[PDB]
């Protein structure tokens, strides 16, 4: 069987933030990364939340913390990807984090990695 | 005042399909350039729609242009930096086609280049 693990964005080439990160630090992470939004991890590098464009711009002195979505939607490495694949394709979920036994971050699996996934089966 | 055409991503850095692309050149499209959509121009570049990844695989032998979400809003170079700031930042929107004179499409503006342009005020 796939596994997350085998096709998610791997911790290397990861964006992060720290619920001490400032707004205007991910809002300047967001403009050179281009991405709308990270995960957001404490210094043990565990997962304590998720953070978005929506969030920082609080749409409808301030830290990172302050806005982010915490205890969000979780997968495994080991998690077979079909079940991603499911979450993926049948919700807003554009982005799942992949973390380990220790509830540390090692990756992110989005719906790009899932298509990339079906597409590469040749 | 500040115009959309100062601050939008040009037509150089730009990544669009036509209705006659497949949807794997697209899906490929999204996997290599790390989009979740295009705008979609015909021959003379004439701005006729967009398409997403939602759009791509169906969710809730097909072609962009049966799948497309066609006639968006859309805004113009000279138009005012503030009002597109305005959709960006109070709708679901995080792009917008900009287009010319003769209905060409030269370029687009998303939620990014706002808050890029926000930061740069300095």
């Amino acid at each position: 069987v796939y596994t997350v693990g085998e096709f998610m964005t791997k911790k290397e080439d990861l964006h992060v933030v720290k619920p001490t990160t400032t707004v205007d630090e991910a809002l300047e992470l967001l403009v050179e990364n281009r991405i709308t939004g990270f995960p957001v991890i404490d210094e043990d590098w565990k997962l304590v939340g998720l953070v978005s464009d929506y969030d920082l711009l609080a749409l409808d002195g301030k830290l990172v913390g302050d806005l982010m979505t915490p205890a969000p939607l979780v997968v495994e490495e080991k998690t077979n990807l079909e079940d991603a694949a499911k979450i993926l394709l049948e919700t807003k979920y554009r982005r799942l984090p992949v973390v380990d036994s220790d509830g540390k971050l090692v990756g992110i699996i989005t719906r790009g990695n899932v298509v990339r996934a079906a597409l590469q089966i040749k």
